[PDB]
């Protein structure tokens, strides 16, 4: 079948022949929320396309045909098929032969659905991905010297606290490791200062999503200006002598044809939108999540060194490269060494009580 | 088959093409009786949807009708499949046709029940796999701790009690062991206190269930308003002169429109209603699990060091983020390591009988 | 299905049972948008053909025929399937027998036209592929020698400058580096010089796109010139008593004979012709990657030491070896050891200011 | 389908179950123009087969008749399945009963030519792979040890040159190394020897060219022969009564009968013409290519030590088994080592400027 | 398809689920032209029986009949099927009820002759591939010791030539080495003188051949005894009222029943008598391969030590078991180590000029 084609070549991902390295394995470079947009987008026009071509309805015919009794069986199969492709209701109210084409495009219709809204996918693969990629993984690498150099350079602060009137060293001697060289990182505050003037991935997410919406309107213009006025008409009268036959001796308007397959276009009908008005206002919360910024854990990323320069960066026009490189980190930044330190620094949600909550806690954490 | 498909989208795991790493293996994120119960939900509406179109009935057609011999062939099957799009009992009692839509969305609301099930499902995958996942690793990371800091720490003081009096060891020594640093872990006393004040995986598992109780009911709803009254009626009495065909010489009540798969009908509202009864009370049965304290095996858990925590945060509120934690990790605490040793102090389930007991159980636990 | 096979013979590589070493892993030897193109122009063809023998149609005859009542059924049968291999309009207007030859021909000619928009990807794989792949990995072998050579041979370089004013050793110490030894490549500044004079995959480029567009030009013609008259055209009058059947006593001119598969037809016709206008442009934007030099990112690059090269030769006519090497180059220049400091270096887009940039941001990215 | 069977037992390899080690990875046994000729020769007639029975004729019956009416259905099926075996137009013209016998016989002698042109790929499989695999692996593993020892133990030489004036070294010094034991090999020059005076794999390659050019000589007297005479026939008249129907009352000269499938047959006849008129001059090339000695490169293969001797072997009488090897060796010398240093020496095309063009070309070729 | 399920059955490798070990892996244990013998009489059939079957013939009916009008279809059907298992002709010529069986038992006797000649393969898979892989194994354990003892141990007799005049030294040293222990192999101037003396494998080899040879002749005989008989045969008089329809009122004699698969039964008689043709001279050609004793390369072989073992036992009857072992070891002593000497050593083929060939040759092919 078309549709067990069309679920292996889209609908899942199409780069290399799979078991390759570390260029998709460990890596999410899709938001779950975008991904279940993404399938329920597309392959829903193929499921409603599969369930009109399905065993719920066993082939037959779309069109039937009430033929006097003189014609032969070759004469109605005809003057059956003959109807099929010209769908004219030749109302007697002048001769305003109105078509029935969705009928027969239905099919034609949801394939090109299912086409169009697989561009997105196209354009994010072929024009964010390997960016985003770069500066992420960039990015992490940068981030995982975080731990041997923000506790274990560090512990010798342990060592000088314990010796003198701890509390006291808790906030007269900071000043020193904050100053020094190496508890800085010197790459990341340029690499961020110059992704804040970028504006490149930022335009690639409002177009992938402006894109989907901009199909849903077209959508929804296509089944109320097309559809929903060949909707409850069941019953066209046809001719079959509108050429060559009109010298003949038989039914001039062959009355009453009928849609065979009327109760499956109308199901389509409606299921192509309640579908569709429930990813309506997800795709505005997928827009809305770049244009806020989040701060409900800038209490403990802005304790640790290295994420204090990404505290620091949350000012100014949400609309920045370095906001969508920060979703995509944060659904990314636990992978398989971060899931044990930064998951646990959940206490610390409520600087007098924070200056000495880390008298046990810091410590504690040590991979011995 | 679209069955044939939908056992493989569905019903299964559909993250990763696999063999990935430790993300899925040796860890269970379902107990087994939500797991059963989500197959015999999802899978069983989709059984019986493959059985409607199965090899039981070989296609035919589901309406049959008995038309006038003067009617061609051609003339009853437009007669025919004019009926199955116009299910309407023209009865003689004004005009009342009642409508015997349900015969024909049978497939539709079957598939439509299978989707809906399959929500609660993608709910769990999407709003608790994660959090729950990277706790209970850092629990059983944590946890791993409490063998070669239980005993093989502890063994010194076998050499204490050995030296005098061992009974009395047994009762005045312990109190050095249990202040001393090592002993008690540092990190556990303030994870699970965080995660006993929050309600967030409570949340999502009685959503979770209370969306498959909710379906259920509609589900009843749905088969005992629209089913239930077209249940024992198999002919109906059809109008095709109901349109362009009015003027014309023909029976205009075609009487004896016949439901040919009201058999197959019928056995799927009563096995739609008896595997959901039988899924009612099992909904029930593990809300309830969560609501209740589990204190069956605490004797053996206050025992150990790493344990007592865990015992100790016993009071409260059911509802909590600890319950569920606690939950899914008695299903996963045996891994591969505590299955020997754990598994084992099973025997004590009746101070003074168990101050002796570990007299020589303890120590014969060694791994040489 | 044919179209099943040739999704596997086509479209896609068929050199090597795959997983054999380093021959296809790692390297990319066809840009993304030339996939793209070879994709879309390619199973384009395919997929209308597949379309045409889709369930859509399911099967059923493509002509139809309305003989006299007194033609039994199997005489019926030969005067249509008689006329599905005579198509010719035997038009009373002298006796201009006009053929309908592209409703029968259409399935070769979509056949035709994918075997022929395979001859250009052919044609590159085995007439520049190979050339291609051995200057592309000879270059990049000689490159990765730019990242010990550059700064961990060139540190000592901030021995000198950091004992003296650090400004002044900015710009007067540079000559001795400059006209050292190892310090400039001595194979590259001989290579890239020979593969400028050569004008070898320029050709097969060149080619290779001028193919694609020669075809669409020929796929242009074939529908405006053969299609386009029957395209309107549902009803023809055949005559069976053209031959040994004259001397007989039925219909001469057995009129009206119906094209069921018109529509399907002229779907097509249209989607031939917008799919292929997507695509003209496309080409002519690839011919003019070529035959325009780049100088983007020359800034950076003439700061590396073996980049250097490259970038001085960048003057002369553009249709050169080097501009195809270049092409292929930075779309693979980033394979897996460039990912981490070239794609870093992008901070430099503004010899004053740029004098002083490298004071911490060339030694910041040592690999420990 | 027969042809999906004959698409993996034929035009692919049949040896082993693959996966096995050296006998076939990294060897290339076929050339490149030989593979698309045996694949364009061995599967253009399988896939007119194909075609023949593909879905573009939805089977249907390969003859039609015109019987009269009061002929039964049974009747008319005898009458016209007793001519698709008794093909013969029984002309009024004495009576010349002349056959059309090709129309039943296509696929055979379509099934007949592909397992014709697949026995010069056996003769080749069987009769020269062993013997030609033994000779180029054998020259292979001699001229590995080309590297190590041009340069390596060469590279004194330069210790030699660099001490005295280089110039005159470059020319008075080359005489010791050229008389030198290790310098020139001790088993080539007896092995191309003893190859230049056998004729064995030249018979082989000639013999299996030879096959395939007599064999389209025979497909063109084939359809140059029994077709192009039943080309434009398309009705003929049959007599059923030729038999023990002879002393009945109906249709002695059951005239018109069609052959339905005439279009199919016109198309084949000239698909099986263009398809191997197009494969004509390239056999003919591929003799060629052994007949003319080739000397593009000589100028750097001179240079090499182990190489001279194969440069030197340029004179006598082409056809000899050392041209079919050095044939198979120069798509095969560039395996994975020699990529990297013979297809760099391209600069010299144009002995006195080459005599001082190695002063700094060679040397730094080196792996470190 | 049966032809499906018998193309793995038969036709390949039956043991194991291969991967297992050396069993199969690296030994050749069937001679290429007895692969091919067992190859293209076995699938023959094979192919025969699936064309009888395939698409070629779309079903249909393999008899008509001419019945009267007056019978319906369910009377024409059971006339018609009444035939084929009562294929009688009923001349009038006392009443010769000439059979026609064979185009009945056309499938039947192509499965038992595909069946039959699959005996020999199974008489030499479990009754002579042991052994003779044992043998084999051994052998080449043994003669894999020549190397490094021929050579190796070997040229100090280059140590002893080179002091002394090397010619005299190439003629009285060598009854030294001759006379050393070592130098004779201890175990197979036995093992072989053994082998002469037995006739095990010649015999199971002889029958192999001898039982392909004598069903080929069962194969012509039934062709020319039961077919070539009924060949031109199409139509035959049947006789219906033969038994309990006797008392009624219908053709007794229905007269011209017709074969309508009659062309396939004569193009499968004629080739399955040509490709039998073809094999008759080639297993007579392999008997005649075990008859004669080979010499052609007896003159190298001599000159290596083990080897002279085998070159001496060169006479007496060639039906030896010896002959079936060198004629399986010429074709696998060249696996993977004998591939880089023993076929060097072939310029010796023309002991004076022998004497001193061997002064630069011999000692020019060690391993570093």
């Amino acid at each position: 079948s078309l549709a067990h084609t069309a679920a292996e070549y889209m609908l899942s991902d199409a780069l290399l022949p799979d078991r390759r390295g570390p260029r998709l394995k460990g890596l999410r470079l899709e938001l779950p929320l975008d991904r279940i947009v993404k399938f329920v987008a597309v392959g829903s026009p193929l499921l409603l396309m599969s369930l009109a071509f399905a065993q719920e309805f066993s082939s037959g015919s779309p069109i039937s045909c009430f033929s006097p009794s003189n014609f032969s069986i070759r004469q109605a199969a005809y003057v059956d098929s003959s109807c099929w492709d010209s769908l004219l209701h030749h109302k007697q109210d002048q001769d305003k032969m109105k078509s029935l084409w969705p009928h027969k495009a239905l099919p034609y219709s949801l394939l090109a659905l299912a086409l169009l809204m697989y561009l997105p996918v196209l354009l994010w693969q072929y024009a964010a991905v390997p960016a985003l990629s770069s500066d992420l993984l960039f990015i992490i690498s940068e981030l995982d010297k975080s731990y041997n150099r923000s506790i274990r350079l560090v512990q010798h602060m342990l060592k000088i606290r314990q010796k003198s009137s701890d509390p006291y060293v808790f906030w007269n001697e900071l000043e020193k490791a904050r100053k020094e060289r190496y508890f800085e990182f010197p790459l990341l505050e340029r690499y961020l200062a110059c992704k804040q003037r970028s504006h490149s991935l930022v335009a690639t997410y409002l177009l992938r999503n402006s894109l989907l919406l901009i199909f849903t309107s077209a959508t929804y213009l296509y089944l109320g200006h097309f559809h929903l006025d060949v909707f409850f008409q069941e019953e066209f009268s046809c001719s079959i002598k509108t050429g060559l036959l009109s010298d003949e001796t038989h039914v001039p308007n062959l009355i009453t044809c009928r849609l065979t397959s009327l109760s499956i276009f109308q199901i389509v009908s409606l299921s192509s939108v309640a579908i569709y008005t429930i990813l309506v206002p997800v795709i505005i919360y997928n827009l809305t999540r770049l244009c806020r910024w989040d701060k409900r854990l800038l209490s403990v990323y802005e304790m640790l060194p290295a994420f204090d320069l990404l505290s620091r960066k949350m000012l100014g026009c949400p609309i920045n490269d370095l906001n969508v490189i920060l979703l995509f980190l944060r659904a990314n930044i636990s992978e398989l060494i971060s899931f044990s330190w930064l998951s646990v620094l959940c206490v610390l949600k409520d600087h007098n009580i924070d200056t000495v909550v880390d008298f046990m806690t810091l410590l504690a954490g040590l991979e011995p």
